[PDB]
């Protein structure tokens, strides 16, 4: 019964575990309510604007919005068909800890496999055709 700030916050935090499925799939059967949407959308925005030692907002942002595109309501999309410029800056994001240890390395990765996701349109529908 948590609270979709709660569980979009959760999703979303400063720490090494990564979004469980279980939390991926209850934001995505969420993201069909306008105003859960609105809630998601919101704290995934403010994340994936973080920066340096925030990396891991980004990180599991990122992972959230991966799964929402094929998972979640068509508005994500649209969503990140809107804020393309967000996610395309972070194909080139970098932090580089005090240990000299690339921590953007993933992030750049997963970045880069959705823009070209959101770039593909057939492909895109066709994933979301496989979706309950």
């Amino acid at each position: 019964y948590s609270s979709t700030q709660v569980l979009v916050r959760d999703a979303t935090a400063n720490d090494s575990r990564t979004p469980s499925i279980d939390t991926l799939d209850d934001l995505a059967q969420r993201s069909y309510d306008s105003v859960d949407f609105f809630e998601i959308m919101d704290m995934l925005d403010k994340r994936l604007n973080d920066k340096g030692k925030y990396w891991r907002h980004v990180a599991k942002s990122l992972t959230v919005l991966d799964y929402l595109v094929r998972f979640g309501s068509e508005n994500c999309v649209l969503w990140c068909r809107e804020n393309f410029y967000v996610i395309k800056t972070l194909r080139e994001f970098r932090h580089e800890n005090e240990s000299g240890f690339d921590e953007g390395q993933i992030i750049r990765v997963k970045a880069k496999e959705l823009v070209s996701l959101l770039n593909d349109e057939e492909r895109l529908r066709e994933e979301r055709s496989m979706n309950t």
